[PDB]
Protein backbone atom coordinates (compact mmCIF):
# COMPACT_ATOMS: atom_id res chain seq x y z
CA UNK A 1 0.00 0.00 0.00
CA UNK A 2 0.86 3.71 0.18
CA UNK A 3 4.20 5.25 1.39
CA UNK A 4 5.42 8.84 1.74
CA UNK A 5 7.32 9.74 -1.49
CA UNK A 6 9.44 12.44 0.12
CA UNK A 7 12.09 12.46 2.82
CA UNK A 8 11.13 15.47 4.97
CA UNK A 9 7.94 14.73 6.86
CA UNK A 10 6.15 17.09 9.23
CA UNK A 11 3.99 16.50 12.27
CA UNK A 12 1.84 18.71 14.39
CA UNK A 13 0.35 18.07 17.79
CA UNK A 14 -3.24 19.28 17.38
CA UNK A 15 -4.06 19.23 21.08
CA UNK A 16 -2.76 17.89 24.35
CA UNK A 17 -4.10 15.22 26.71
CA UNK A 18 -4.60 16.60 30.27
CA UNK A 19 -3.23 13.25 31.46
CA UNK A 20 0.34 14.41 31.04
CA UNK A 21 2.67 17.34 31.29
CA UNK A 22 2.82 19.17 27.96
CA UNK A 23 6.60 18.80 27.63
CA UNK A 24 6.19 15.03 28.28
CA UNK A 25 3.67 14.73 25.44
CA UNK A 26 6.15 16.56 23.16
CA UNK A 27 9.05 14.34 24.20
CA UNK A 28 7.08 11.03 23.91
CA UNK A 29 5.95 11.88 20.35
CA UNK A 30 9.45 13.15 19.35
CA UNK A 31 11.07 9.95 20.70
CA UNK A 32 8.49 7.83 18.86
CA UNK A 33 9.29 9.50 15.52
CA UNK A 34 13.07 9.02 16.25
CA UNK A 35 12.47 5.22 16.48
CA UNK A 36 11.46 5.24 12.86
CA UNK A 37 13.93 7.80 11.49
CA UNK A 38 16.72 5.64 13.16
CA UNK A 39 16.09 2.93 10.58
CA UNK A 40 14.91 4.81 7.46
CA UNK A 41 16.05 7.88 5.41
CA UNK A 42 13.08 9.87 6.79
CA UNK A 43 13.44 13.15 8.73
CA UNK A 44 10.66 14.34 11.00
CA UNK A 45 9.98 17.89 12.11
CA UNK A 46 7.35 19.35 14.48
CA UNK A 47 5.47 22.36 13.13
CA UNK A 48 3.25 24.49 15.26
CA UNK A 49 0.95 25.82 12.58
CA UNK A 50 -0.43 24.97 9.19
CA UNK A 51 -0.99 21.65 7.44
CA UNK A 52 1.33 18.79 8.70
CA UNK A 53 1.74 15.48 7.02
CA UNK A 54 0.97 13.74 10.32
CA UNK A 55 -1.53 15.36 12.65
CA UNK A 56 -1.42 13.97 16.26
CA UNK A 57 -4.84 14.27 17.90
CA UNK A 58 -6.33 13.32 21.34
CA UNK A 59 -10.03 12.68 21.13
CA UNK A 60 -12.74 10.55 22.66
CA UNK A 61 -15.72 8.69 21.21
CA UNK A 62 -16.99 10.01 17.88
CA UNK A 63 -14.43 12.43 16.51
CA UNK A 64 -15.09 13.16 12.90
CA UNK A 65 -13.77 10.15 11.07
CA UNK A 66 -15.28 6.74 10.68
CA UNK A 67 -13.25 5.23 13.55
CA UNK A 68 -15.13 6.10 16.74
CA UNK A 69 -13.42 5.47 20.01
CA UNK A 70 -14.90 3.18 22.67
CA UNK A 71 -14.17 4.65 26.15
CA UNK A 72 -11.53 3.35 28.52
CA UNK A 73 -9.75 0.18 27.35
CA UNK A 74 -10.35 -1.66 24.07
CA UNK A 75 -9.19 0.58 21.17
CA UNK A 76 -6.34 2.78 22.47
CA UNK A 77 -5.48 4.67 19.25
CA UNK A 78 -5.54 4.39 15.46
CA UNK A 79 -3.78 6.00 12.52
CA UNK A 80 -4.19 6.39 8.79
CA UNK A 81 -1.67 5.28 6.20
CA UNK A 82 0.30 7.73 4.05
CA UNK A 83 -1.79 9.99 1.81
CA UNK A 84 -3.24 13.43 1.57
CA UNK A 85 -5.64 15.02 4.12
CA UNK A 86 -6.26 12.69 7.00
CA UNK A 87 -3.63 10.36 5.59
CA UNK A 88 -0.84 9.80 8.13
CA UNK A 89 -2.84 11.17 11.09
CA UNK A 90 -2.59 9.50 14.45
CA UNK A 91 -5.48 9.66 16.92
CA UNK A 92 -5.16 8.68 20.61
CA UNK A 93 -8.24 7.87 22.65
CA UNK A 94 -8.54 10.47 25.43
CA UNK A 95 -10.55 7.91 27.50
CA UNK A 96 -7.32 6.16 28.13
CA UNK A 97 -4.86 7.51 30.77
CA UNK A 98 -1.65 8.34 28.93
CA UNK A 99 1.66 8.30 30.81
CA UNK A 100 5.45 8.44 30.59
CA UNK A 101 5.80 5.22 32.53
CA UNK A 102 4.32 1.79 33.18
CA UNK A 103 1.07 3.11 34.68
CA UNK A 104 -1.97 3.76 32.46
CA UNK A 105 -1.13 3.40 28.77
CA UNK A 106 2.39 4.51 27.81
CA UNK A 107 2.10 7.26 25.19
CA UNK A 108 5.59 6.71 23.64
CA UNK A 109 5.07 2.98 22.99
CA UNK A 110 1.59 3.58 21.60
CA UNK A 111 2.87 6.38 19.35
CA UNK A 112 5.67 4.10 18.02
CA UNK A 113 3.00 1.63 16.90
CA UNK A 114 0.65 4.30 15.47
CA UNK A 115 3.43 6.13 13.62
CA UNK A 116 4.34 2.71 12.11
CA UNK A 117 0.84 2.80 10.55
CA UNK A 118 1.24 6.51 9.63
CA UNK A 119 4.30 5.39 7.58
CA UNK A 120 2.45 2.50 5.88
CA UNK A 121 3.09 -0.55 8.07
CA UNK A 122 0.41 -3.07 8.94
CA UNK A 123 0.22 -5.41 11.85
CA UNK A 124 2.77 -8.16 12.61
CA UNK A 125 1.83 -11.65 13.79
CA UNK A 126 5.13 -11.72 15.84
CA UNK A 127 4.36 -11.00 19.56
CA UNK A 128 7.81 -9.39 19.80
CA UNK A 129 7.06 -6.73 17.18
CA UNK A 130 5.91 -3.23 18.10
CA UNK A 131 3.43 -3.65 15.20
CA UNK A 132 1.85 -6.67 17.01
CA UNK A 133 -1.70 -5.43 17.71
CA UNK A 134 -1.78 -5.89 21.49
CA UNK A 135 -0.32 -3.29 23.80
CA UNK A 136 2.20 -4.50 26.39
CA UNK A 137 4.40 -2.21 28.56
CA UNK A 138 8.16 -2.69 28.08
CA UNK A 139 10.85 -0.56 29.58
CA UNK A 140 10.84 2.57 27.40
CA UNK A 141 14.45 3.61 28.19
CA UNK A 142 15.87 0.52 26.50
CA UNK A 143 13.06 -0.11 23.94
CA UNK A 144 14.08 -1.63 20.56
CA UNK A 145 12.20 -2.50 17.35
CA UNK A 146 12.09 -6.20 16.59
CA UNK A 147 13.72 -7.75 13.48
CA UNK A 148 10.25 -8.00 11.95
CA UNK A 149 9.54 -4.24 12.43
CA UNK A 150 12.92 -3.45 10.87
CA UNK A 151 12.38 -5.72 7.83
CA UNK A 152 8.86 -4.29 7.51
CA UNK A 153 9.83 -0.58 7.49
CA UNK A 154 12.90 -1.19 5.37
CA UNK A 155 10.59 -2.94 2.80
CA UNK A 156 8.89 0.38 2.43
CA UNK A 157 11.69 2.89 2.84
CA UNK A 158 15.43 2.95 2.33
O1 LIG B 1 -4.05 -1.40 15.94
C1 LIG B 1 -4.85 -0.52 16.26
C2 LIG B 1 -6.26 -0.69 16.85
N1 LIG B 1 -6.01 -1.54 17.98
C3 LIG B 1 -5.74 -2.99 17.69
C4 LIG B 1 -6.97 -3.82 17.40
O2 LIG B 1 -7.73 -3.21 16.35
S1 LIG B 1 -5.67 -1.09 19.41
O3 LIG B 1 -6.27 -2.02 20.40
O4 LIG B 1 -6.09 0.28 19.74
C5 LIG B 1 -4.06 -1.09 19.65
C6 LIG B 1 -3.31 0.09 19.50
C7 LIG B 1 -1.94 0.05 19.78
C8 LIG B 1 -1.31 -1.14 20.18
C9 LIG B 1 0.15 -1.18 20.52
C10 LIG B 1 0.71 -0.12 21.29
C11 LIG B 1 2.09 -0.12 21.63
C12 LIG B 1 2.90 -1.23 21.28
C13 LIG B 1 2.31 -2.32 20.59
C14 LIG B 1 0.95 -2.29 20.23
C15 LIG B 1 -2.04 -2.35 20.24
C16 LIG B 1 -3.40 -2.27 20.00
N2 LIG B 1 -4.52 0.73 16.13
O5 LIG B 1 -3.29 0.99 15.66
CA1 LIG C 1 -10.59 3.06 24.21
CA1 LIG D 1 -2.35 14.21 7.19
CA1 LIG E 1 -7.25 10.73 29.28
ZN1 LIG F 1 -9.82 8.86 14.62
ZN1 LIG G 1 -2.31 -1.02 15.03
Amino acid sequence: GPVWRKHYITYRINNYTPDMNREDVDYAIRKAFQVWSNVTPLKFSKINTGMADILVVFARGAHGDDHAFDGKGGILAHAFGPGSGIGGDAHFDEDEFWTTHSGGTNLFLTAVHEIGHSLGLGHSSDPKAVMFPTYKYVDINTFRLSADDIRGIQSLYG
